[PDB]
């Protein structure tokens, strides 16, 4: 459990990545698919992208990134009280689209090197470490979630 200092913390990054979500979202995915290439094989519609540049061109891609970091900023927003956004993430997640636990281990240390790329102002040692104490208490929970729908994660 997060202190509400550290919550502050986590809110007061978000509200940079707030500035513009799309550019944060591109930024997060070129990193996670460059980082960990594996990733990229569980996105039907992006898979075939072959380079940086074709992830930059890509305007469903950048959609998709808006989608995906909006749904986890509500999530930071509720401060750990995140039990109904949980739910159809960890479904279609564990069902769907086949997400193991890793893989969202990966998908997190992406968002922290951008954050701490383009945020120092925000993002020095003590709110990397709120920050990933929250993305740890997020994957905590979906990890369970999935135990309950069958998904071994
Ligand atoms: C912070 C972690 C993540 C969040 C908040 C998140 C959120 C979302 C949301 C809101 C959607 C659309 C609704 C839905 O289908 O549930 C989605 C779709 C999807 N997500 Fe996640 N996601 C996360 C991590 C990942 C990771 C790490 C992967 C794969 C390595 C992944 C794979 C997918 C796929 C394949 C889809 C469908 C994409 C499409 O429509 O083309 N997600 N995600």
């Amino acid at each position: 459990v997060l202190s509400e200092g550290e919550w502050q913390l986590v809110l007061h990054v978000w509200a940079k990545v707030e500035a513009d979500v799309a550019g944060h979202g591109q930024d997060i995915y070129i990193r996670l698919f460059k980082s960990h290439p594996e990733t990229l094989e569980k996105f039907d519609r992006f898979k075939h992208l072959k380079t940086e540049a074709e992830m930059k061109a890509s305007e469903d891609l950048k959609k998709q990134g808006v989608r995906v970091l909006t749904a986890l900023g509500a999530i930071l927003k509720k401060k750990g009280h995140h039990e109904a956004e949980l739910k159809p993430l960890a479904q279609s997640h564990a069902t769907k689209h086949k997400i193991p636990i890793k893989y969202l281990e990966f998908i997190s240390e992406a968002i922290i090197h951008v954050l701490h790329s383009r945020h120092p102002g925000n993002f020095g040692a003590d709110a990397q470490g709120a920050m990933n104490k929250a993305l740890e208490l997020f994957r905590k929970d979906i990890a369970a979630k999935y135990k309950e729908l069958g998904y071994q994660g």
